[PDB]
């Protein structure tokens, strides 16, 4: 997509040389922002083939509050396998915070229901927010949340959402993350009888791994194709009752997939 | 400042009509981002006079973990008076989360010390973060945190910081908030022996109250003056030992102050 390639070119042109915790080199900038008007089309990158399969399953899994990889195994989704312990536990990651943020006084807070209520009953609110950044639980997570925090906003019948992403692998992670939140905006909007507005992506440490330079140059040689259209085949009774088969993408004509490796 | 007037013009040109919780009308956009290279000068707005007095006292108060207005009363700082109860308690707002975020297991987490340690011992980290968004404690706060969340970043000897601000009154609040975090970057950087990089400001609901239109038009008629320079007169032993008198601003030549009213 224009915005995504622009970010990619920006990091090449402006990135400073920066290592990760493994010591793998990156080119890195700090602070970036992109906007996707969801009425223009579903923002799934076209300059390489991306599959929605794992994105949908992972979102549904988040929404269930499940932190065990079992449901992903049931569907042969393996993207969380590298972080899971021997019983398949990830500690209190995304799903547990979204659906059951624990408080000092023994409660478990369902931030998804909170936000849905707020969107229906108080759409002007400036605090419609879900955070996964539970400071006291970071140590137990297999991973500190990358998409840390998000806010919704309603104006003129349209639902928007902004994500803060503390750390972004622009090549491997970003296309996935964008489509993931865009999906959630479409499900949220449907459940509240709103149309879709903007997904605004904000990044902290926004980087390209040095071993992704050939792929980056290749993708930058390609022209964005028209955006696909998301189809929701069915309207469920709640945000928690979406099924995998509810979602279709039409008009997805991507250039070919490109593989990118990780160091260990 | 260029960036600040640009935002102001943007909200006039692009804001949609939007009420707050009191029902006061605003023009509002969602999602914006500005960058202040702190090496260019301290980003205190010049197109109206702003005083640093209350900004410094409030930051020092935040850094102490104090949530009672008593220390601000000692210095006749009254900006939190409208929210304080009869004993002057604000509930568990900023200071308590920064310095003593409470966990389900009975701990109190000092996020400022955490972040200082990380900046000194692991500056490549992509999770150097302070959050005030403690979901379980929102109900007890006199106010939900406006500056919800912030991340630091080090590259090339330079400390940067990004703030996520869920809600922004561009006319009254924004100049204050910018100078506040810019100050904290200068104190942080000093304590870690780094130079200063960028302050990146990111906003959610970014708005102008309709009863600020005359002031807005007036300020937009003015030309930014050169940025002032922050002087730190002394180097304290820690981030917690700054005193009010440690700070001076040089070369501050602002156009005249402009008053803006609030509805009740
Ligand atoms: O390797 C990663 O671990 C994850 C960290 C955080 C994550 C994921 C998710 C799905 C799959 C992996 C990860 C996810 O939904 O949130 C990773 C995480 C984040 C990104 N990113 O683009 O920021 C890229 C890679
Ligand atoms: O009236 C406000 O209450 C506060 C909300 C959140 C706040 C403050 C602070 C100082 C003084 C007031 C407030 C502050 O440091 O954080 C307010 C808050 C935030 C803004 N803003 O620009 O977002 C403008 C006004
Ligand atoms: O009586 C109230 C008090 C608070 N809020 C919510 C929505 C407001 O947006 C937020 C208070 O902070 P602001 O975002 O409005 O600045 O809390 C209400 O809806 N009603
Ligand atoms: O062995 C480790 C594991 C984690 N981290 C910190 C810094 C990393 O930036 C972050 C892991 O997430 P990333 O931001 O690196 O994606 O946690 C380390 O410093 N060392």
């Amino acid at each position: 997509m224009k915005q995504y390639l622009e970010l990619m070119q920006k990091v090449l042109d402006e990135g400073t040389q920066k290592n990760d915790r493994t010591g793998t080199g990156t080119l890195s900038i700090f602070g970036h922002q992109m906007r996707f008007n969801l009425q223009d089309g579903f923002p799934l990158v076209t300059t390489k083939r991306c599959h929605l399969r794992s994105i949908i399953h992972e979102l549904l899994w988040f929404l269930q509050g499940d932190t065990n990889i079992a449901y992903l195994h049931e569907n042969n989704v393996t993207i969380w396998d590298e972080w899971a312990d021997e019983n398949g536990d990830l500690g209190p990651v995304y799903g547990k915070q979204w659906r059951a943020w624990p408080t000092p006084d023994g409660r478990h807070i369902d931030q998804i229901t909170t936000v849905l209520n707020q969107l229906k009953n108080d759409p002007d609110s400036r605090r419609i927010i879900v955070s996964a950044w539970n400071v006291g639980e970071l140590d137990k997570m297999a991973l500190a949340p990358c998409h840390a925090f998000f806010q919704f906003y309603v104006a003129d019948g349209k639902l928007s959402c902004q994500l803060y992403q503390r750390s972004c692998d622009v090549f491997l992670g970003l296309p996935f993350n964008i489509a993931s939140y865009a999906l959630l905006v479409h499900m949220m909007a449907q459940q509240c009888d709103l149309e879709v507005g903007d997904f605004v992506w904000t990044g902290g440490d926004t980087h390209l791994y040095s071993n992704h330079m050939d792929q980056t140059h290749l993708q930058l040689s390609r022209e964005p194709r028209p955006l696909p259209k998301l189809i929701i085949k069915r309207k469920p009774e709640s945000i928690f009752d979406y099924r995998f088969e509810d979602f279709e993408i039409e008009g997805y004509d991507p250039h070919p997939g490109i593989k990118a490796p990780v160091a260990i």
